[PDB]
């Protein structure tokens, strides 16, 4: 699947939920629902994430890199991948909320690059997005 597309569609959805309009199908829908489910379950972790970002134009890239290293420190699995998308979502929402919308394109780029460089192999070795969909889709 095309990672850039997966990222852009995810980001658009998270921003829309917060009242912002930003400018294979079963994969996007399944990922969406798992992300909503993640943020519902880990309610406090989700709620508290935005307040720990301290975004600035020059630190955002490093904040992203720091949280993502921690997230995947013990290895990759589908749950952590969903949390990774949810984290990117929180970053984008916080960016737009703090009048730093130009960060959104950058974040989308960092997510895409992390997918391509660091998650692609695990994903292919574990059945691809099709296997994700089989586990957590309807
Ligand atoms: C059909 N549908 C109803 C199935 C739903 C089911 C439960 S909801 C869910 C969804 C995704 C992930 C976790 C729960 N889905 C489901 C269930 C289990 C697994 S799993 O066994 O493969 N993996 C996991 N099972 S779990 O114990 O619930 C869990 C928890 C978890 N996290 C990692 C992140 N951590 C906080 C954190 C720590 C360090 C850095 C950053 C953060 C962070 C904070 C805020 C935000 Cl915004 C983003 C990141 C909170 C705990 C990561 C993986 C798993 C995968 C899925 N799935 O993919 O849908």
């Amino acid at each position: 699947y095309d990672n850039r597309e997966i990222v852009m569609k995810y980001i658009h959805y998270k921003l829309s939920q917060r009242g912002y309009e930003w400018d294979s199908e079963v994969v996007h829908l399944t990922l969406r629902q798992a992300g909503d489910d993640f943020s519902r379950r880990y309610r406090r972790d989700f709620a508290e994430m935005s307040s720990q970002l301290h975004l600035t134009p020059f630190t955002a890239r490093g904040r992203f890199a720091t949280v993502v290293e921690e997230l995947f420190r013990d290895g990759v699995n589908w749950g952590r991948i969903v949390a990774f998308f949810e984290f990117g979502g929180v970053m984008c929402v916080e960016s737009v909320n703090r009048e730093m919308s130009p960060l959104v394109d950058n974040i989308a780029l960092w997510m895409t690059e992390y997918l391509n460089r660091h998650l692609h192999t695990w994903i292919q070795d574990n059945g691809g997005w099709d296997a994700f969909v089989e586990l957590y889709g309807p």
